């Protein structure tokens, strides 16, 4: 993925301390694996893939929406169990909003009906003959100027010859302007092609004019400007003996600086071969025609999106069946990729459970849990939401993620403030007994939990632990992914040069024996291994214990006399 | 302006220009008002005493 916002260049040291309503928030915690979540999310580009560190570059760029509360419970749901680093992207097909006047195209980062709040205007500053620029985008109250764009330096013919005349030519074929030469009195003295090569940059030119006697050419204080050559104006006849003849970049010396505003990109408009449409000023405009689109009938290419990214852990913030059978499709076929992963689902307000059953019956895959509770959560600056079950399954899915590979997410505490429906200790067992993994609700003398039952995926089967228990598969996925890549790497990446199916099984061994060590595993069988090669093949087949939770205890009290 | 002028005329890494000017107690008790070279004395003073890093 990528981190999407590098340093903001700054200008002094200092200290600066701002009372407000609202901080920085939550923060992404160390963490073995990601968790992936798409979702409705105002700003960052559609159809790409952003991966957040802390929960202000959630704010600065996904701007709002249902997905940035999702990221808060992630992270706020246990300060112990906080979630890991996240991958996001938004469901919205937004688009830019765009702006076309005074010879330029003005056109928004921002993508989604905010952009349309954004306002740019070019003025004309009288001072020094050249033009000024303001960029103000209101919501976000990002005030920017910029003056005397396009004046680079000032050149003087100081000889008593009757006229001076500086001139530069046009490229007609490629709309470019790359020559100037100066002459005084009908004869030449240079000429430089601003095509590269010996004068690529304006300061070779500065320096090729102040070497002439009867020259000087200064630079403009006011903003960094040596421009590449190719980017000067066009110029035709510029009277040199006169008091002062501007050697202009407007377009080059906006390209560079308007790069660094957090709002805009400039372009030149060409008129509708055509000319080159002036530069010129223009009242503060707003852009238009930035929208959020619609969503997407399928996921699927969403989901294929982050393929290659090892997000064990993929939420979709939806209700939707369909969109559930598109990602259940999409793990199936990662896992069988060599890329293990685990989806969690819930849908709708207070579902019944026969509905629930309904969900259950229609899908029934090792790879997805069904999360059937709904309620309600207190977040920050202090608003409490009543949400659906799929911002519960992002809980469960933050929750998972803190947990380690060897830990189980059941029994574990929530903090979510209230459940729209209590089920009874009967209403908990069937849905347990049916693969839905559900919460349970206790009281302490004077306090309150809620409680993750147990682990149980849609697959109903008990026979198998591994297929039921998401904990218990999980540690085996992770257990042979992290094998495999690391043998990829000893004998098929590196050079090596010969090998056996024995030397293969003593590593596997070796393998084993440190994850005991470090108390990952349990037990395992060390003679079960088998090894078979077979040409430019091998086979590698062995078994491990899962590891067993701790579910019942059973008590009776006898009272007796004395 | 006066400044930004003679940062126009001058940019150079080898040579930094100093904008303050301002009054020294000395020995003696007696405080002179000086120019900003005195100052850049100062400065100069100063990094010559601190360590290259």
């Amino acid at each position: 993925a990528v981190e999407p916002f590098p340093r903001r260049p700054i200008t002094r040291p200092h200290a600066s301390i701002e009372v407000d309503t609202s901080g920085i928030g939550g923060s992404a915690g160390s963490s073995e694996k990601v968790f992936c979540l798409i979702g409705q999310a105002e700003g960052g580009e559609p159809n790409t893939v952003y991966e957040l560190r802390n929960y202000s570059q959630a704010k600065r760029l996904f701007r709002s929406g249902e997905l940035l509360d999702a990221i808060e419970l992630a992270w706020g749901s246990n300060p112990n169990y906080t979630a890991g680093r996240i991958l996001a992207m938004r469901i919205e097909d937004a688009k830019p909003a765009s702006a076309e006047i005074g010879g330029l195209k003005i056109t928004s980062k921002i993508y989604g009906n905010v952009a349309n709040n954004i306002q740019v205007g070019l003025e004309k500053n009288t001072l020094s003959d050249s033009l000024r620029l303001r960029v103000i985008f209101q919501d976000d109250r990002f005030n920017e100027v910029y003056d005397n764009i396009g004046n680079i330096f000032t050149i003087k013919y100081k000889g008593e010859e009757a006229n001076a005349t500086f001139s530069v030519e046009h490229d007609e074929e490629t709309q470019k302007a790359s020559r100037l030469v100066l002459k005084v009195g009908d004869q030449e003295v240079k000429s430089y092609d601003l095509t590269g090569g010996a004068y690529d940059y304006t300061n070779a030119i500065i320096t090729d004019i102040n070497q002439l006697p009867d020259f000087e050419a200064k630079l403009s204080p006011f903003g960094d400007k040596n421009l590449e050559s190719s980017k000067l104006d066009k110029i035709e006849n510029a009277n040199i003996k006169d008091k002062a003849v501007y050697v202009k970049a407007v377009f080059g010396d906006l390209e560079k600086q308007t790069a660094y505003n957090g709002i805009v990109s400039f372009e030149q408009l060409n008129a509708e071969t055509s000319p080159i449409k002036t530069i010129e000023p223009f009242e503060l405009t707003k852009l238009k025609g930035g929208t959020n689109g619609e969503p997407p009938a399928t996921w699927a290419d969403k989901l294929d999106k982050f393929a290659h990214e090892g997000g064990y852990y993929i939420v979709p913030l939806s209700s939707k069946q369909s969109v559930h059978a598109e990602v259940a499709s999409f793990v199936k076929e990662r896992s069988d990729a060599g890329e293990p992963m685990r989806a969690i689902v819930g849908g709708g307000f207070n579902e019944s459970k026969e509905q629930l059953f309904g969900r259950q019956a229609s899908l029934s895959n090792p790879r997805v849990s069904l999360v059937a509770n709904s309620g309600t959560f207190v977040m920050d600056d202090g608003r409490k939401n009543h949400v659906p079950a799929y911002m519960v399954a992002v809980a469960l899915g933050g929750l998972a993620s803190g947990l380690e590979i060897g830990e189980s997410i059941t029994f574990k505490p929530l903090r979510v403030s209230s459940l729209d429906q209590i089920y009874e200790s009967i209403d908990l067992d069937e849905l347990n007994e049916n693969g839905i993994i559900s919460i349970e609700f206790v009281r302490n003398r004077t306090n309150t939990f809620f409680r993750i039952v147990d682990d149980v995926t849609t697959f109903n089967d008990k026979s198998d632990p591994v297929k039921a228990e998401m904990a218990v598969g999980e540690a085996n996925d992770f257990l042979v992914s992290e094998l495999k890549v690391q043998l990829e790497d000893q004998f098929i990446g590196t050079r090596t040069i010969n090998t056996s199916a024995s030397i293969i099984k003593d590593f596997i061994q070796s393998y084993l024996g440190r994850k005991k060590r470090d108390n990952e595993i349990q037990d395992f069988p060390a003679e079960d291994v088998q090894v078979i090669v077979e040409g430019n093949e091998a086979r590698i087949s062995m078994t491990v214990y899962p590891i067993r939770s701790f579910k019942k205890i059973s008590v009776s009290l006898v009272y007796k006399q004395q």
